């Protein structure tokens, strides 16, 4: 759902977690970390295995994507409108069986890649305000996938 102070905790570490790159190297982070802890993983996602050049990539595609879904926070129906649109495009994305368990292991990856680019910005309320979030916006794609 999000309270008001969640919304807003999100919208200012963003600015930080964005930096320069629009999160591109948290993306980076955050995938390649996923992918060298579950090697099963590669094959859903259709690479290789983490090294694989398609990794930084998808990165760069899923932080600019939050970053967009992040400056629609304040219209709930709007952000869950465009999240549930690009869960419809991942019926045929990687192997077509994309399931809804994997998003919550991808979560703990995402924050922690996070936490490492802002550092001591990631207090406990950023990180409950991001868990929040990414269970927003992760289930609203889900949504959309199973549409
Ligand atoms: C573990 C779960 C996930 C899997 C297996 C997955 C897989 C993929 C794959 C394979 C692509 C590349 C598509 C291509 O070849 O053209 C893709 C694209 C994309 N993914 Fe996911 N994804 C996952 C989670 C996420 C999350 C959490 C987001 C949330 C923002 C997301 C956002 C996107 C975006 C924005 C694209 C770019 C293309 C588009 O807009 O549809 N993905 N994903």
């Amino acid at each position: 759902g999000l309270s008001a102070a969640q919304r807003q905790v999100v919208a200012s570490t963003w600015k930080d977690i964005a930096g320069s790159d629009n999160g591109a190297g948290v993306g980076k982070e955050c995938f390649t970390k996923f992918l060298s802890a579950h090697h099963d993983m590669a094959a859903v996602f259709g690479f290789s295995g983490a090294s694989d050049p398609g990794v930084a990539d998808l990165g760069a595609k899923v932080l600019a994507q939050i970053g967009v879904a992040v400056s629609h926070l304040g219209d709930e129906g709007k952000m869950v409108a465009e999240m549930k649109a690009v869960g419809v495009r991942h019926k045929g994305y990687g192997n077509k069986h994309i399931k809804a368990e994997y998003f919550e292991p991808l979560g703990a990856s995402l924050l922690s890649a996070m936490e490492h680019r802002i550092g001591g910005k990631m207090n406990a309320a950023a990180k409950d305000a991001w868990a929040a979030a990414y269970a927003d916006i992760s289930g609203a794609l889900i949504s959309g996938l199973q549409s």
